[PDB]
């Protein structure tokens, strides 16, 4: 209904793909990638998007991602925005990695979808908010 | 008022609730769990549910796992599909400990919210973008 | 536009406030902050916030935050809860180091959206739920 462009980086990429099961859609390694264990790598994606007028896409890990691949997101979810659409405007991976590993050509590292921005806001700043607290940081406890 | 069906692993679980200051639901360790330092350890939650059609569900730690129980959740914000609402579709917490630690069935550990999944989109290669 | 109402902690504060059409909005360190590798710190962020009826408020690292800082998020994606609006309900971000590291008073750290919060839902307990299952964690695979 509403379109995605993709532009791959080239012709050797996987094209990613819609399944039923999955409300979000995977997104593949470019190349082949060595991390060590507690070290850092931005691994590319190897696709570039334009997002409908007024959308964002957000990127985290499959909840397989620290078994098969031993490594976690450093900025927990990457943000897109729409202006992040010109022809060379890849995507990547923010890649940490908890074990020494192995990522190859095309595997399924993440997975994004997208959804409307927010809001148009004004903030306007007060000298006093006149509510009481929440608390926060477990303060409603745990059991 | 849209409905969540909810199916608990046995009748020791301790039965979720909607509190008035949470905006997101507290979600429940199904058993005790121990992790050591650097490991792993998927920490059942105890739940099966069928959100209402069209939705999925995303769950993120509450802010004080961490002090209190010395994991990060390695997927950062999982996300449930509609689909997972078999019987035997039960939730989990993927933790990965930075510390040793026990949780302790009934625990609260983490938090979830409904959202109307993405609409079906068209996928269109292009050779460039504009 | 929806207006969000700020309080800032004191005086020294850097200001947000800047024309807003739907951009994530970066949160700035309240005081420096030192944290030794493999350890945890709050960061404060020196702001309190009344949102727009019905809404909550999402916080994530900025995508530079590691590159910068060396640390994680540890609850991942922060969740402001809207009745998070008193007068010393005041925002933090959840920090790990992954190694020794400086943040400066004033310094971009994390970025926050807001978004309507989950309407109210019947929990309903069920004996049986009566689907197929799905299965998961990487039940799709890798390829
Ligand atoms: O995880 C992320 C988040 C952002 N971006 C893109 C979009 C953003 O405008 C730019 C700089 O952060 O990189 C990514 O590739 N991955
Ligand atoms: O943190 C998570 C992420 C996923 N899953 C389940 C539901 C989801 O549909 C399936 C595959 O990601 O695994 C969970 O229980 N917890
Ligand atoms: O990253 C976070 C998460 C939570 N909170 C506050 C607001 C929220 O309502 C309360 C309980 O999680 O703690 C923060 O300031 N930052
Ligand atoms: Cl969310
Ligand atoms: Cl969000
Ligand atoms: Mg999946
Ligand atoms: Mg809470």
């Amino acid at each position: 209904t509403m379109q995605i462009k993709i532009k791959y980086l080239d012709e050797t990429q996987t094209r990613i793909s819609k399944i039923e099961q999955g409300d979000w859609i995977d997104l593949r390694a470019a190349e082949d990638v060595t991390i060590k264990k507690d070290e850092f790598k931005l691994v590319p994606l190897g696709v570039a998007m334009e997002l409908p007028e007024g959308y964002e896409a957000h990127v985290v890990p499959r909840s397989s991602t620290y078994k098969n691949f031993g490594v976690i997101q450093t900025n927990s979810m990457g943000v897109i925005d729409e202006s992040y659409k010109g022809d060379n405007d890849f995507w990547f991976f923010p890649a940490y990695a908890l074990r020494d590993t192995e990522i190859k050509k095309g595997d399924r590292i993440c997975q994004f979808r997208i959804m409307k921005k927010m809001p148009a806001v004004e903030l306007v700043e007060v000298e006093h908010l006149g509510n009481e607290d929440r608390g926060g940081l477990g303060s409603t406890g745990t059991k």
